[PDB]
């Protein structure tokens, strides 16, 4: 298993492409996105959630910091991080797989 | 980053507003919700998943207890909890922000 | 609370039933599935499963069977998170999760 940080961004749908570009520019290998609903701060609003598995904590925080500094003054959103282990993932773990041995 | 408990409730779609009402009454600061499918062990059923990040474990368990007692003896549903750290979140972290140096 | 492994499988939508069948055959008591989008190697419509298992070996058995059977030919990732189940009739049994 390969340790990963799972970065989660829940935010407004209109930032989809801008956030995807930031994800791509961080070096992350991919991302999953979904339509969600939410309340913050009749009442529910449509929003999107991104999930980005990253090899390092620093890549996850780069994406988070770049998103927040650029957009979170003006747009609703939260960003949080969970620990995960990747078991299978051609691009994430490379050709040796997620449980290569030395 | 601010430690959080991510409470997850997966249940029947007809309980959307009822469970939202409990979350709103609890003092949790927000929630995310999504349409899902699922099977339990009592084809795929239409259901909903809530995610509620809470500042304390006691709040998460209070929500969970209240939902479970009020509905889960009469309706299908599971509740679980994951550890998360919040990096950005106006409401969750408050005006202090998420103490980036912690 | 009862410790659980949350196995997450994100893959191509066409594998929905095939993966469901493997989950069911593993002993897992249930699963959740949702429609998502993803970019790996624009966004493509795909599906995400979440399966809570009582043991880590059951989670890895599902993962291994899925990957061997499908991941040479189909796009996908599989990862695992730690969770604790608070309420879950089948998952925790008649005594509850504690
Ligand atoms: N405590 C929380 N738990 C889970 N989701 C949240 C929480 N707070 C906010 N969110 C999600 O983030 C979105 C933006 O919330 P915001 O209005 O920025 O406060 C909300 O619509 C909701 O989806
Ligand atoms: N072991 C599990 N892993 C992932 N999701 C589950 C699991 N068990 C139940 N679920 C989800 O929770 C929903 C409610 O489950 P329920 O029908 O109450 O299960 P049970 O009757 O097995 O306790 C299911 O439709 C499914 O989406
Ligand atoms: N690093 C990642 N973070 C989150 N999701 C990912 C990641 N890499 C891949 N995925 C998900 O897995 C799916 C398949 O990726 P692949 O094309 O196998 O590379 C993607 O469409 C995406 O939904």
């Amino acid at each position: 298993a390969k340790p990963a940080n799972k970065l989660v961004i829940v935010t407004e749908k209109i930032l989809l492409k801008k956030i995807a570009k930031i994800i791509d520019e961080s070096g992350a290998k991919g991302y999953t996105v979904m339509n969600t609903g939410g309340k913050g701060s009749s009442d529910i609003e449509a929003n999107i959630k991104f999930e980005i598995l990253t090899e390092t904590r620093e890549m996850a925080e780069e994406i988070a910091d770049r998103v927040a500094v650029k957009y979170f003054n003006d747009y609703a959103g939260i960003i949080y991080i969970c620990s995960a282990e990747v078991l299978y993932g051609h691009t994430f773990c490379g050709p040796e797989g997620c449980s290569a041995w030395s």
